[PDB]
């Protein structure tokens, strides 16, 4: 019911940085693969691109912070809708 706050955005930027190791404002398939493997995953090279294209709104090949935030916003809107239904 509420849009992302400055503090939430700041926390999301830290999360973004966990993927974007070189801090160039993007998340590549390579960086994505590194994160997936750290969670017990092992997707394929081309399989990583599919996940990227799914979040990559401007279709430039990588994920930028705005698209990352958009996803987080959609997720929050989802949990908020459910938590308001659980009643
Ligand atoms: C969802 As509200 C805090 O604007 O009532
Ligand atoms: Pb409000
Ligand atoms: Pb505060
Ligand atoms: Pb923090
Ligand atoms: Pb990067
Ligand atoms: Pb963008
Ligand atoms: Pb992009």
């Amino acid at each position: 019911a509420e849009q992302l706050t400055e503090e939430q955005i700041a926390e999301f930027k830290e999360a973004f940085a966990l993927f974007d190791k070189d801090g160039d404002g993007t998340i590549t398939t390579k960086e994505l693969g590194t994160v997936m493997r750290s969670l017990g995953q092992n997707p394929t090279e081309a399989e990583l691109q599919d996940m990227i294209n799914e979040v990559d709104a401007d279709g430039n090949g990588t994920i930028d912070f705005p698209e990352f935030l958009s996803l987080m916003a959609r997720k929050m809107k989802e949990q908020d809708s459910e938590e308001e239904l659980i009643e």
